[PDB]
């Protein structure tokens, strides 16, 4: 399914409000393919380059699925660097600005979303500063870069701390062997968008 406009995606009013306020008009090719299966809760592998359109894809998907009145961390995003983590927080907070979504960057009240590098997130879990109990969505951004930087084993230990029932969304410009190994381990009949 390709849905070529945001109004036909069954998104919440308050979320669409953030989308139009940000300045988006028409969904990009990745947004037209990926938003729907992400919001339906499927595991998703998306081959996508760095960019706002990519970030807004998983931001929208997370935001649509949040229970805003439940003040617990419901989604966890891993990125290769503190700078990328901060960009993601910035995009998420702009898009969620009309729905009361909270988002903290873990880069060295519980927020709805935490985004950070694998090392910092792993530490936060070990120190009980982040509870895995209510995390329903686990997003791995630029997975190729995280794995090339040597984060595989810390990513695996994080995944081990999360509930069995999570949705996993993995985004990567390239799909090397190591990336494909993670999708096979972490995902169940994933949607593939390559």
């Amino acid at each position: 399914e390709i849905v070529d406009n945001f109004d036909d995606m069954n998104l919440k009013e308050s979320l669409l409000r953030g989308i139009y306020a940000y300045g988006f008009e028409k969904p990009s090719a990745i947004q037209q393919r990926a938003i729907i299966p992400c919001i339906k809760g499927y595991d998703v592998i998306a081959q996508a380059q760095s960019g706002t359109g990519k970030t807004a894809t998983f931001a929208i998907s997370i935001l649509q699925q949040l229970e805003i009145e439940f003040k617990e961390t419901q989604a966890l995003v891993l990125a290769p660097t503190r700078e990328l983590a901060q960009q993601i927080q910035k995009v998420i907070l702009a898009l969620g600005d009309y729905m009361g979504a909270t988002c903290h960057a873990c880069i060295g009240e519980a927020p709805h979303i935490v985004v950070g590098t694998p090392g910092r997130v792993f530490d936060m879990l070990n120190r009980r500063y982040l509870s895995p109990k209510w995390i329903k969505m686990f997003v791995l951004d630029e997975a190729d870069e995280m794995l090339s930087r040597g984060f595989k084993d810390q990513i695996y230990e994080i995944f081990q701390k999360l509930n069995t029932s999570i949705q996993v969304v993995l985004l990567s410009a390239t799909m090397p062997t190591d990336v494909l190994e993670v999708t096979k381990k972490f995902m169940r009949d994933p949607i593939r968008i390559l």
